């Protein structure tokens, strides 16, 4: 069963096995005196492998190359993140020296930058605009408009019905709203909608954080997500 938060010493990384060729990959962190667990995706390309999102800080990254190496034995070449908060690259500079190409839209790489967090090498083009969808590699990246954050992308697996929709798609367990520091929460709801009618073919959906599920994990999200603007 899926690993939870409990489960993961924070500093370890575990991997899960969502279809053939793609894997979720799970590590804990303290922030702001609790504890949370937070995923990424690992697909595989070739004889290669493709990274989404960082393992939240340098320690843990450099424990989620490890245990890619260790479980699954192939090389990591390229990884995307997919908005510019710590969980998804913090430990960019970890990749970069490993020799994976670090990826982003140009929009993640600027507010990474205001920020002061790490900067993925490579831009991304072609997603721009919401709807926005392009190939990169075995994944689709899709912009679906702001949501979590302005520059928030998802990632669709086609060759195994897997939806990343990293932290702008909550796991049912949580049943309030968390970080909306750089939210739009007025268009989130219209942005999960884009989601649900680009990807309705989609089995498996993966959260930013917490359990997989299916698609009711878009309307949940988007239940969440209101319920907290009428606060
Ligand atoms: C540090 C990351 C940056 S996205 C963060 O703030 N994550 C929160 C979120 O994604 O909303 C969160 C995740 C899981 C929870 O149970 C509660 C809050
Ligand atoms: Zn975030
Ligand atoms: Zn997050
Ligand atoms: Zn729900």
């Amino acid at each position: 069963e899926y690993p939870t938060v409990s489960e993961i010493p924070v500093g370890e990384v575990r991997l899960y096995q969502i279809a053939d060729g793609v894997w979720s990959h799970i590590a804990t962190q303290s922030f702001d005196g609790a504890v949370y667990p937070s995923n990424g995706l690992i697909v595989r390309d070739g004889d290669e492998l493709l990274l989404i999102d960082t393992a939240w800080g340098a320690k843990n990254t450099a424990a989620l190359l490890a245990e890619i190496e260790k479980q699954i034995g192939l090389p990591v070449t390229r990884a995307v993140s997919t908005h510019f908060h710590d969980d998804r690259v913090g430990g960019v500079d970890v990749l970069r020296a490993a020799g994976v190409a670090t990826y982003a839209s140009p929009s993640t790489r600027r507010l990474a930058e205001v920020e002061g967090n790490e900067i993925p090498t490579h831009s991304l083009e072609g997603l721009s605009s919401s709807g926005d969808a392009v190939r990169f590699g075995p994944v689709e990246l899709f912009y679906p408009g702001a949501a979590h954050s302005t520059d928030n992308l998802v990632v669709y697996v086609p060759s195994a019905s897997v939806l990343y929709g990293g932290c702008a798609i909550y796991e049912l367990s949580r049943t309030s709203a968390g970080n909306v520091a750089d939210a739009d929460l007025a268009e989130w709801p219209t942005s999960i909608e884009r989601i649900q009618q680009h990807y309705p073919e989609a089995q498996f959906v993966i959260p930013g954080h917490g359990l997989p599920g299916g698609l009711d994990l878009l309307k949940h999200t988007t239940n969440v997500v209101k319920a907290h603007t009428n606060r």
